[PDB]
């Protein structure tokens, strides 16, 4: 029983954190094999994040332009490159800890594990979502750059974030592991407006199942409503239309607890309608959007109360 | 900027983690050097855990009673032994991964992360709060038993919580890593209460303090307060009385933001005797009490807004 925002074990990315210093500026890089990935920023100076030139700042820079460090072991860079936004360093090492592991761009509204590093060094962990604007809502400092999200699936790590920067707004901004932005962002030192972020609707309903299979009950109710009318509410309180492939990713929650989605549908249109009237569900006072149902799944009982 | 729920980073505990079997009862255990902490209800059978005596049981096992898996490798117990409510196994190899660590029992109202793990395999980390009853509001299933909940302060692990229970609420109970329950409970398939839960008013105040260090601002105001004024709305709303230590220890937090603690107390008491009117602070619609003064410092950043 319970239901708390987890991550995956960071261990096997713990193994693969490194420090990238390039002049003055250092962050974090990802070592995988005998390579390390980290933001290509790296190479800019102040004066150069106003309105970058990367393909100049590179050429001007060699391999001992670059300090990598695995701890208090220095790595010998034998190599740089540039793939979009991420810098590739060879190094003369593999990494002997190198899991398995795949680079996978992930869709807005799923999950992933970011492991918080500053100087190479591992510092916290938690869960984020990839808002439908193509933003997390993450908590990083000053040197966090570099640091890499990613999810756990049988001893396979598939890298999906590396983390490039904060926004004016507070939220944060990246690329995938191809060094691709997600949204529309770009590594200069500018100000840039994410779009009008929504509430992701799918996930809503997968963490009202996680209530029920805790025991959580008290917002249910015997009305039904259909797939139009229920978008019609959507629409009206910014959250995202609902399809019939998100009702068949809830299939296996809906025949868990023996509620049909659309059944749930209604409750959910009643709590936007009304509030929760000071009652809490899951512990939360407000209508929860960063659980997957492949998230609720995975930490939830099987069998329902 | 931002302020998530944060674990310590998993890795150094996950390589303790081994699996303990003993006839067809499987739970976790916790390999440092050449010893296995586990929960000793490992040796109860179902009729057993009604009403065990483990003293009793133990003496009628053998050291080739107890199957001792770190992952496929099997472990050859040469030894065992019963500390209150934790079973020591002493095993032929000292695990070559064993961190620098303590065992300390934590106090109620701190917080520690939690490596929930089944079969001896890690699953996902997250964090917990001690709560004033003695209990933790954990996400745990069957199989969860002998998860560890830590801290981790310049690479010495503090283990402070092994998991061997949930109680009818569907909160947890464990011991403290001597195999002392926290609280008043005992190793016993039976059904036991807690006391009385309340909330932990100092780490409310310091989360108001990250909300401020944050920019969230709605919630202050010109008023200011007495120690003795406020500990008599605490006892309405069921906090726990402040004291002066509990203001020292929010120095830091007080000073960064140049909001004294006792104005911050005029906050939080308009907060308790109106809500939030539909607001939020850093992403919760209610007053979060699971962040430490300590949490708050080590996550938010340095400089005020
Ligand atoms: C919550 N509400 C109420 C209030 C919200 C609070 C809002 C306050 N937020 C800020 O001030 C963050 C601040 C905003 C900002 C952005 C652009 C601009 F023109 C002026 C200001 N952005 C940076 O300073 C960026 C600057 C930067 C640099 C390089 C590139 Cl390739 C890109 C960029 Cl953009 N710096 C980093 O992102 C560093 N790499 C990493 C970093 C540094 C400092 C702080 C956090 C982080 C992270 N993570
Ligand atoms: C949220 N609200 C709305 C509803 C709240 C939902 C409440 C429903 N909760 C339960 O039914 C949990 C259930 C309660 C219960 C407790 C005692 C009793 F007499 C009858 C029932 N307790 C167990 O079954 C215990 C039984 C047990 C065994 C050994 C010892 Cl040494 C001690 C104990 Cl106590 N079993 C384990 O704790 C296992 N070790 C691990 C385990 C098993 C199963 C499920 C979770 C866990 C964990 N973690």
């Amino acid at each position: 029983s319970g239901f708390r925002k987890m991550a995956f074990p960071s261990g096997k990315v713990e193994g693969c954190m490194v420090q990238v210093t390039c002049g003055t500026t250092t962050l974090n890089g990802l070592w995988l094999d005998d390579v390390v990935y980290c933001p290509r920023h790296v190479i800019c100076t102040s004066e150069d994040m106003l309105n970058p030139n990367y393909e100049d700042l590179l050429i001007r820079k060699s391999n001992h332009n670059f300090l990598v460090q695995a701890g208090n072991v220095q790595l010998r860079v034998i190599g740089h490159s540039m793939q979009n936004c991420v810098l590739k360093l060879k190094v003369d090492t593999a990494n002997p800890k190198t899991p398995k592991y795949k680079f996978v761009r992930i869709q807005p509204g799923q999950t992933f594990s970011v492991l918080a590093c500053y100087n190479g060094s591992p510092s916290g962990v938690y869960q984020c979502a990839m808002r439908p604007n193509f933003t997390i809502k993450g908590s990083f400092l000053n040197g966090s750059c570099g640091s890499v999200g990613f999810n756990i699936d049988y001893d396979c790590v598939s890298f999906c974030y590396m983390h490039h920067m904060e926004l004016p707004t507070g939220v944060h901004a990246g690329t995938d592991l191809e060094g691709n932005f997600y949204g529309p962002f770009v590594d200069r030192q500018t100000a840039q407006a994410a779009g009008t972020d929504t509430t992701i609707t799918v996930n809503v309903l997968a963490w009202l199942y996680a209530a029920v299979i805790n025991g959580d009950r008290w917002f249910l109710n015997r009305f039904t409503t259909t797939l139009n009318d229920f978008n019609l509410v959507a629409m009206k309180y910014n959250y995202e239309p609902l399809t019939q492939d998100h009702v068949d990713i809830l299939g296996p929650l809906s025949a868990q607890t023996g509620i049909a989605v659309l059944d749930m549908c209604a409750s959910l249109k009643e709590l936007l309608q009304n509030g929760m009237n000071g009652r809490t569900i899951l512990g939360s006072a407000l209508l929860e959007d960063e659980f997957t149902p492949f998230d609720v799944v995975r930490q939830c009982s099987g069998v329902t109360f």
